[PDB]
């Protein structure tokens, strides 16, 4: 059994996006306490996971428990793969319904019993338990610094536009269209989506009606070492003009926010026509465009809508669609 922890702040964008690695992965989410989600999958799925822009970390699910009684001792009936020292780390979610004080010093004293060492400042393996309706306890596998993305936010680039998404939710939406070879963005601006697409390991290709951003975002490609992309200055809605006998596997974009309604509109149709049977769209717009009625109007199947206001005046949805 795995477990991951979700980000809150769009925690239904999160779930899906853990749903679309596992589907990759050939497991599934079998239960939810609070943020903490617990996963029936494998080894298998522990590359998808490790793309995951919306989640704390994820590790090896042990001990499940209604009790710290029980917690301890199911926890001595589990052999430890421990690699070198240890510590336990508590995670008290805010719906923790039981007395995990001292905790740490109790469990580790479970597994010290088993022939391991532990090591508070410098532990070489993290075990982990989470506290909410119940208890949850194993090792943690990977750990996702939010430090790493806030690195790779717009100002950060050599080519700095400030109108990205944040990087976690560029690579979010990467992921929700379970991609594994491929992704086009036709409004990638200064490349923030295709900056994480790349970073995963795949293919690339944008489109910018702007030379200097076609320029800029093969600069911040480069700098981020992603070296499979091809970039086109060009007309999101005209995509089948641009790449003739391509069909793409798919496709993730923020549009920028012709009259906007009509671009919108042609840039769905456009996108449709050169997107693999199959292949799913991800896709942001502001709240006051009907993007699910739009979408669908042009053959797309909803997948998922979550909503974020941008700022004071500015709101906007989240899609997920299906060809």
């Amino acid at each position: 059994m795995l477990y991951v922890e979700i980000l809150g702040n769009l925690p239904e964008m999160a779930r899906d996006e853990v749903k679309a690695m596992l589907e990759l992965g050939g497991g599934e989410i079998i239960g939810q306490d609070y943020l903490f989600l617990k996963v029936d999958a494998g080894e298998k799925a522990f590359p998808f996971l490790d793309r995951l822009g919306l989640a704390h970390e994820y590790g090896l699910l042990l001990v499940e428990a209604d009790s710290v009684e029980e917690l301890l001792q199911k926890a001595g009936e589990v052999e430890w793969p421990i690699k070198g020292a240890f510590k336990v780390d508590t995670e008290t979610m805010a719906n923790c319904r039981h007395d995990v004080l001292d905790l740490p010093r109790k469990l580790g004293a479970v597994i010290h019993a088993q022939g391991f060492r532990v090591n508070l400042s410098k532990p070489d393996t993290v075990v982990r338990v989470y506290c909410g309706e119940r208890l949850y306890a194993g090792i943690r596998l990977r750990y996702f610094d939010p430090k790493d993305f806030e690195k790779r936010k717009a100002h950060h680039r050599p080519f700095f536009r400030p109108i990205s998404l944040h990087p976690r939710v560029s690579r979010a939406l990467v992921n929700l269209t379970k991609a594994t070879r491929e992704i086009l963005d036709p409004f990638m601006g200064a490349g923030g989506i295709l900056i994480e697409a790349g970073l995963l390991g795949l293919r690339v290709y944008g489109v910018d009606i702007r030379p200097e951003m076609v320029e800029g975002a093969e600069t911040n490609l480069k700098h981020y070492g992603v070296r499979d992309y091809t970039l086109k200055l060009g007309d999101a809605t005209r995509l089948e003009d641009l790449f003739p006998d391509k069909k793409f596997e798919a496709v993730a974009t923020d549009p920028p926010y012709r009259k906007r309604d009509e671009l919108y509109r042609k840039a769905l149709r456009s996108i449709y026509n050169v997107l693999e049977d199959g292949g799913r769209l991800a896709i942001a717009f502001p709240t006051d465009f009907n993007g699910k009625a739009e979408a669908e109007a042009v053959g797309f199947r909803t997948l998922g809508r979550y909503y974020q206001r941008v700022h004071k005046s500015l709101e906007r949805y989240f899609y997920v669609f299906e060809k």
